């Protein structure tokens, strides 16, 4: 009796927040523009973004990925883009759930 | 009135599921063993792991990271390790919460 850990439902929810944008197998034959990652990020990850710098740290990754990428999408592509925003604010996140020791 | 998106609380929860293992700033002077990632993964991400192959897809990353890494932990280290397990099962996740079209 197992509850499904928050982390684990969350790895499910992150996998859906990406796979919603393809038809199940379709990583080349039906796919988004990589230019929607940086835009969908301003809808589904909106509460840490306002400074706009956190979004500039998405758009830097787009161009870095374009240089290497025909649009054979990889599952690893989206995951390695999220880690380029989740970084400068990453300390600040852990410190917001505390807020009592700067 | 904003609710805090599941994805976004979940990026918080992932950031906590890592930073709980350092004293806030301490990434070199107080830090975990990289051998704890592959082990803690068998506790907090337990419901997709049983096959044990998904865990061998963690331990493969550890050895790849050791060759490059004194233990100056980055925030990006943990995040790029989670993507090495979240991959072969990644399609299977998106297919499980649907289950109605193989």
């Amino acid at each position: 009796s197992d509850c499904y850990t928050e982390l684990e439902k969350a790895v499910i929810v992150l996998v859906e927040n990406f796979y919603k944008y393809v038809s199940k197998y379709s990583l080349v034959k039906n796919k988004i523009s990589k230019s929607s990652f940086r835009e969908m990020l301003q809808k589904e990850l909106n509460h840490m973004l306002s400074d706009t710098g956190n979004r500039k740290a998405a758009d830097k990754l787009i161009q870095n990925l374009d240089a290497n990428h025909d649009g054979r999408i990889s599952f690893d592509e989206y995951w390695t883009l999220i880690g380029g925003i989740t970084g400068p604010i990453a300390k600040l996140i852990h410190e917001q759930e505390q807020q009592s020791s700067s």
